[PDB]
């Protein structure tokens, strides 16, 4: 039920949390109670279909999972869609590791297991996250791990159609690849393996190499998937987790459900207490 | 070469861009050329593709952060530039254009190349009535983000797309409708809607609008080039045996007539 009210009548915007081409995300406060929410402001276009928006917003509402940022309703006011979500007080793992430094292997194991639970849920609903990275993994003050449920409207769709070009002369099989864009559900599994190296080393592999060079090497017959830099620092289970998630061929890359049975994320002692320790380090180094 | 093209050519007028393409003249002989102002592997493959229906490559210059590709000049510009003044082309003119484009495409496809952008705007016409197919664009492509977390199959599509050689055959069938009607099918429909409709099951490949105006051979040419499944779409060599492009009387004289109409409509 997309409310046709201005969210600024119920919420005070307190802080710009992030943003990009799509719009902005804010920390907001209920003017009456004082509860904290995250409000995602998405710029609509005049050509965007309301039917598609109602379909996406209805499925978003019924897509309940503990590792997915909670949906609290949405507002549609003056060409702007505002999605109201649960606020995660610590921000992203990128926000955290930029102060705390690299995460321990047990902390990464817990993060990976929670992300894999969220990914198994999305993939069961025929969804693809498409952007697994430290910046997109949220942590609340309880040490819990959340992914946000998402690009197919407004300025992000306008920009993607500008990359694709005019479609009038495109054969249908070219149009189909331009819609999909290489994304398949197993691309989130590769992205999680890169994110695990990112949490361990504060950068993804090849961060200092020019993006075109990276893209080129990736598309060459015989590309070597990246690995952890310090071998001795990490267990054999962590090296193997990176090895199987970074399987080059998507036909051989394990699914999220299969990855949930891997030794690294199946081990005992993986709980939010590991992240409460990380959050303590954030307060006082 | 590592010379300033200013030493070998006299710049005449700007033709277009979005780098830039110019019209230029040989300071000694008086030959006219097109200079594209924008590597070793791309230039070698470019130099190697030599067919009569492909814009001739005359060398390249690298001077002061600028690559200049010297090509043969086609005095009349593109078929889109022409039909915007002359109006729709006759069936015989389209048959000749399609045959010449198919010859060029058979040549590119034999060299394991894909044109990727067959359309009226990309088909060049010289003053002789002949038909030819021919930095910041790469920086813009990279800007559309960080690839560090990308799976390899995502990186491959971000650098190749869904392009296959038979996509040029579908594009030529759309271009034939474009030359006949002054617009490709669905030109007034939003691009996302077009993309969406194309990826549906009950999708009907487009057709010519006024049935009686065109021969059965032209409707059949549109029918086979616009075969939905690429596994069933005919190759350029196969299309060269189709009755529309095999008919006698297809010659540059048809386009010299079109060019005369462009001077004095
Ligand atoms: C210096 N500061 C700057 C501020 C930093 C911060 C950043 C985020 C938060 N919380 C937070 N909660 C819930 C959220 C729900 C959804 C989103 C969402 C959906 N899409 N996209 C792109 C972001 C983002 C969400 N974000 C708190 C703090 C910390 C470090
Ligand atoms: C009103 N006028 C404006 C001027 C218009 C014109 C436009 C072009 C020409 N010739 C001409 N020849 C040869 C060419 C070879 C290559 C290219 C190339 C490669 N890449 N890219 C983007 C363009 C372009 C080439 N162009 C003559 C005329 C006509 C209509």
């Amino acid at each position: 039920d997309i409310f046709n009210r201005d969210p600024r009548d119920h919420y005070d915007l307190l802080q710009r949390l992030g943003g990009g081409t799509y719009g902005e995300v804010f920390k907001a406060r209920d003017k009456v109670s004082g509860d904290l929410v995250a409000l995602k402001m998405v710029k609509m276009e005049p050509d965007d279909d309301v039917s598609t928006l109602q379909k996406e917003i209805l499925i978003l509402k019924t897509c309940r999972h503990a590792n997915i940022v909670a949906y609290h309703g949405s507002y549609l006011w003056l060409q702007k869609l505002w999605i109201c979500m649960e606020f995660c007080g610590a921000g992203s793992l990128q926000d955290i590791y930029q102060v705390t430094g690299s995460l321990s292997e047990l902390q990464i194991s817990y993060v990976c297991r929670e992300v894999l639970q969220g990914l198994a849920y999305l993939h069961s609903q025929k969804k693809i996250h498409r952007d697994i990275k430290g910046a997109n993994i949220l942590i609340n003050d309880a040490g819990e791990v959340r992914l946000a449920d998402f690009a197919q409207i407004g300025a992000e769709l306008a920009r993607r159609l500008e990359f694709i070009g005019t479609p009038y002369w495109m054969a249908p099989e070219v149009a189909a690849v331009a819609l999909k864009g290489g994304y398949n559900e197993l691309c989130d599994i590769w992205s999680l393996g890169i994110t695990a190296i990112e949490l361990a080393e504060l950068q993804p592999p090849l961060f200092d190499v020019h993006p075109l060079r990276v893209l080129f090497l990736m598309t060459k017959s015989g590309y070597q998937p990246p690995r952890l830099k310090e071998k001795g620092k990490w267990s054999a289970a962590f090296h193997n987790f990176i090895k199987v998630t970074l399987t080059k061929s998507p036909k051989k890359r394990p699914s999220a459900t299969k990855m949930l049975s891997h030794q690294l994320v199946s081990q005992p002692g993986l709980n939010r207490g590991l992240i409460l320790d990380l959050l303590d380090k954030l307060k006082n180094p």
